[PDB]
C-alpha cells in the first residue's frame, strides 16, 4: 500500500527524533529496579521489612507501596499514592501478597476528608521506609524517562508491524 | 523506630475514642444477614424465589438486587440500584447464578432515561419483594454501622500490624 | 401478586409496540458479522491481514479495530475507536491475541495530545483498511438496530420471567 510505506518512513523520522531527544536515573536509598514492559518496582528489604513501590507508567499518576512484614507474609499492608502533582495517600487497605486481585472485602481506608492527625502519621510510616518527598520527586523523572522509552520501543513495533510484508 | 511506636499509641487512643462512640441495626421483612468483611448479603425465601441484596461498604452508594425464580435457577434478574440520596435503580439484566462476573454480552438496561412506566413497574417489583424506600432507609443505617465496624477493625489490625516486631 | 400480572401485562403492550416500530443493515466492504448478545463482530481477512471490528451495544460508545498480520498471529495492533459524535481513535497498543485481558503492561498510546501527524497516519492506516468515516457512520445505524433487538429480546425474557409461576 501507499499509505503503509509512507507510515513506515514517517515512523523512521520520527524514532530518530526522539532518539536524538535521548537515561534512566536513579533512586536514592537503595532501591532495586524491575522493569516489566511498562510497570516498574522498586525494592528494598531493610528491617524484617520489604517495602515494594509499584507503578506503570501507561496511566492521574499512581504509585502503589507494599509493606511486608516478613515474620507474617501473607497480609501486606498496601497505600495506593498520588505523585507528579502532589504526592499524597489515596487509599489503603490490607492485601494477600501474590494475589491476582485486590480482595474487594478487605476494609479500604479512603483518605478523601480524612482526620488529618491520622493522614500525618501514616506520610510519616511512609517517609520513615524511604517513601518521602524526595522519592516522589525521584519517580516522577524516572516515571518520565521510562515512558519515553517505551514509547520509541513502541515506535519501533509499529514500524515494524506496518513494514512486515 | 520513633515514629512507628508513637503511631502504635495514636491508634490505641483512636481505637478506644470509636469504640466509646459505640450495633448492627434488623432489617425489617425476615432478612437473614451474612457477613464477608465488607460484603454484607441480604437474603429472603418467599414463593419459589430467592431474593438477595448485597452491597459491599468500602464503596455513590449501591447495591444490588439479585432475584432466582427457584424453577430455572440459572437466570437471574439482577437490579443494581442507589442507596442513601434516592433509592432508585439504575440498570436491569439477567445473569447467570455464581458467575465469577457480569456477562458483559448480556443486555443491560440502563434506567438513564427510561420510559417513567417502565421504571414504576420496577419499582413496583422490587417493593413486592421487600425491597421498598423503608427497606433502603433501613439499609443506610445498616451500612453505616457496618462501616463502623470494619474500620474500628482497620485501626486494631493496622496498630497489630505496625507494632509487629 | 396483583403487580406481577399487571408488569406482564404492561410488558406484552411494550412488546407490541417495539415490533411495529420494526432490520439489520449491512456494511459495505465485505464484512463478516457474527453477534454475541450484546458484542458483535465485524471480520474481513484480505491481503495477509485479519481485520476485526468489535463492539458491545450496552454501552460514549467505541469499537475496537484489531489487526493480525497472518505472519505472526500471536501480536495484534489494537485500536480502540470512538464513534458516533465523532470517528476519532482514542487508543493504540499491541496485544497477544485470544487474552482473557489487555496486558496492562504492554505501552498504550494514548491520543488525548497526540501529534497531528502521527495521528493522521493512524487514520490513514485504518482508512486503508476499510475503517473509515463511511464505515464508522454505517456502524451506528448497525448498532442502533442491534440495540432495540436486543431491548426487544429482553422485555421478552423480562415478560417471561415475571410470569413463570
Amino acid at each position: 500500500t501507499d499509505g503503509d510505506k509512507a507510515f513506515v518512513d514517517f515512523l523512521s523520522d520520527e524514532i530518530k527524533e526522539e532518539r536524538k531527544i535521548q537515561t534512566l536515573p536513579k533512586m536514592s536509598g537503595g532501591w532495586e529496579l524491575e522493569l516489566n514492559g511498562t510497570e516498574a518496582k522498586l525494592v528494598r528489604k531493610v528491617a524484617g521489612e520489604k517495602i515494594t513501590v509499584t507503578f506503570n507508567i501507561n496511566n492521574t499518576p499512581n504509585f502503589v507501596v507494599e509493606v511486608i512484614k516478613n515474620d507474617d507474609g501473607k497480609k501486606a499492608l498496601v497505600l495506593d499514592c498520588h505523585y507528579g502533582d502532589i504526592f499524597s495517600i489515596r487509599e489503603v487497605s490490607f492485601q494477600s501478597t501474590g494475589e491476582s486481585e485486590w480482595k474487594d472485602t478487605n476494609y479500604t481506608l479512603n483518605t478523601d476528608s480524612l482526620d488529618w492527625a491520622l493522614y500525618d502519621h501514616l506520610m510519616d510510616f511512609l517517609a520513615d521506609r524511604g517513601v518521602d518527598n524526595t522519592f516522589a520527586d525521584e519517580l516522577v523523572e524516572l516515571s518520565t524517562a521510562l515512558e519515553h522509552q517505551e514509547y520509541i520501543t513502541f515506535l519501533e513495533d509499529l514500524k515494524s508491524f506496518v513494514k512486515s510484508q
